[PDB]
């Protein structure tokens, strides 16, 4: 005798908890790749028990690129995205082109400005930002490549699912 409100859920901080094979990108600002992994993605969740709580680049310039891989196809329902700092400096990406793959050859940019708008907009490190099913489907693997950042390439991209 229960309902369903809520359909935006994580990925990760619910019941999936999907481990540190979700996101990925070229390179972070440890140090480089290299054998092994090399890269300590996956901090945009909450409860960060670092404090970075967000994936940074390694060369900070727009060369560098996070993607996101999820093999399960899973339709989303929502977004939230997350800036970070360096122990003091704020930081955060403001000019960036994030698009979703279902199949993977098909990368949904999200155009808007009437041929491929990116996705612009800062939200602090300290503010975040999330946005409704404006648009849900099905997704395997997204790609994102900033281009304008502020102070450090120092974000975190997440994506929302209704899991039904």
């Amino acid at each position: 005798m229960k309902s369903g409100h809520g359909c935006s859920e994580p990925l990760g901080l619910k019941n999936n908890t999907i481990p540190d094979s979700q996101m990925s990108a070229s390179s972070s600002y440890k140090t480089w790749n290299l054998r092994a992994f090399g890269w300590y993605p996956h901090l945009g969740r909450l409860d960060n028990q670092g404090k970075i709580n967000a994936w940074t680049a390694q060369s900070n310039s727009a060369k560098e690129w996070l993607q996101v891989d999820l093999g399960t196809q899973r339709q989303v329902t929502g977004i939230i995205t997350q800036g970070a700092r360096d122990f003091g400096h704020i930081q955060y990406v403001a000019s960036y082109k994030v698009a979703h793959s279902d199949d993977g050859v098909q990368w949904t940019v999200y155009e808007e400005q009437g041929s491929s708008k990116v996705f612009q907009g800062n939200l602090d490190n300290n503010s975040h930002k999330k946005n409704i099913f404006e648009k849900p489907f099905m997704a395997r693997y997204v790609r994102v490549l900033p281009v304008s950042w502020h102070n450090r390439i120092t974000l975190r991209l997440e994506l929302l699912g209704c899991l039904e």
